[PDB]
């Protein structure tokens, strides 16, 4: 059964997609949706401290027989259901929902936290129109970036130190670029309908196609996408950690320079808001 | 002033070198000492869940205004007083003492534990003779192993996954591999009364000393010294971490098959122990 603290406030219905429940707040009869993880706390402190727009908002919890994430429901289901069986976005539609997807995850890293499993069943839609508001969801594999062992380390002097450590000091800090990978990955799908790495109809490993960064580019499938679309897909899927675009770099590429697509999101924003008066 | 739960329980004395303190346990009427850090949980848990005779025990913690970390009282004090000032012990000597560093460092790495400031500060005598047990201390900076997030990534399909983490799992799981090159650091320091890395005389940065790998070399020091012994410190000073001697490998090695050595080992932890009559 339910837990009884999560049915004293709600009225629990239909599978919607670990599960997804709908459910009804009593209080205000309006709907929401409940993760069901069976047997998490990390992830809960994170949703309740993060608030951007693109990311989903944590209403309740409930640690019982299994965790219950009481969270908003987004109408519109994930973005896998958008793009599976090789169906694809209008390229207008795929810039709308990346450049969210970027906001997101830039509004992340500027404020410490790694999501690390991006991916469509985790990009959320806000209603079944196509022009819609997308918001990030999952943060159960997510990294909170603060003071490193590594930091500490290099405060004394090496004496006695590993130079396998002093190796790793070029690389380190760089652990938020793996979102900006899997955001190339998802970008690359959301565009072509096919992935860009896997073992359909190929003799080369996943894991080889990954590390040496070689992509399966068919021409038909991308000759009705734009260049910029394109470049901008090759800028995320760079093997060099330091060398890829950041979220930063990615929202200043020309294919983001869209006036009409942004003001689409502005109208977008102001549609779901339901503000108090303000002063003037 | 010190806390009253402290001074409850224990008289406390002078310094003997952060601060460590004298203290005589009132129940018993023997001496301890009371390491004292400046405001470790998980040092306190580490340090009551390990039991081996060249590791320190800890009796009592007092968390207060400052850490107190009651500790069993060894006279010889640090390993770093013996070797500093170009101070440098007979061969015999640092083999009975490398060879008690290594079932220590042993145990840790069989029990998931890394140390991680494995130095001349944290190796403790058992007496001031010659011949006595060491004991290592501090586990401020130390990591305890369990499953790693690249386990739980490595049981997906790689589809979104960024090739850094690929590339990483080649070198995966080594890192207990810092406290045998510290340990060779250590060693060629006994044997020598020198340490292998440094700025001393020289124009080579410390840094690219260590990633070289390249020790200083002094004959005329190092001529007295057996060539099994600096085998030993060659086959630790490794820089590629998976190739560098585990303890395992530390223990088999020529140097340390020593009868009379481990001999006067064995004699030494006799002459410790307290035991109750036992059965036949
Ligand atoms: C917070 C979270 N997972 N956390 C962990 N796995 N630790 C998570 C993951 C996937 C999710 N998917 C949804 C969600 O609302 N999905 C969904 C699925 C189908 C439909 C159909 C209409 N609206 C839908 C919403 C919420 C959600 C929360
Ligand atoms: C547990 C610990 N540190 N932990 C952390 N810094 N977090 C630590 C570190 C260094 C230490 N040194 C000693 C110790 O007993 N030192 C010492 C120093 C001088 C003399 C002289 C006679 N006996 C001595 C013992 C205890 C000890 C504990």
């Amino acid at each position: 059964v339910y837990p009884k603290a999560l049915r004293d406030e709600y009225i629990m219905s239909k599978t919607l997609g670990g599960e997804v429940k709908l459910a009804f707040e009593r209080k205000t009869c309006k709907k929401v949706a409940i993760k069901i993880i069976s047997k998490v706390e990390t992830e809960i402190e994170i949703l309740k401290k993060l608030n951007h727009p693109c990311i989903i908002k944590i209403k309740n919890f409930f640690d019982a027989e299994d965790y219950y994430i009481v969270l908003e429901l987004m109408e519109g289901g994930e973005l896998f259901d958008k793009v599976v069986g090789n169906k694809r976005l209008k390229e207008a539609t795929c810039k709308l929902y990346f450049y969210q997807m970027l906001l997101a995850v830039q509004y992340l890293h500027e404020n410490g936290i790694i999501h690390r499993d991006l991916k469509p069943e985790n990009v959320l839609l806000s209603s079944q129109e196509e022009d819609c508001l997308i918001k990030i969801t999952d943060f159960g594999h997510s990294k909170i970036l603060g003071e490193t062992s590594l930091m500490r380390t290099l405060c004394g002097t090496p004496t006695y130190l590993a130079p396998e450590v002093l190796v790793s000091v070029g690389t380190a800090g760089y652990n938020r670029a793996v979102d900006c990978w899997s955001l190339g990955v998802i970008l690359f799908i959301c565009l072509s309908g096919y992935p860009p790495f896997s073992e359909h109809r190929t003799q080369v490993s996943l894991k080889d196609q990954i590390t040496s960064g070689k992509y399966n580019f068919i021409p038909e499938v991308w000759a009705e996408v734009s260049e910029k679309a394109l470049d901008l897909v090759k800028k995320l899927l760079v093997v060099d950690p330091k060398a890829r675009f950041t979220t930063e770099e990615a929202l200043r590429h020309p294919w983001l320079q869209d006036e009409d697509m942004k003001r689409k999101f502005q109208d977008l924003l102001s549609e779901e808001n339901e503000s108090t008066a303000l002063p003037q």
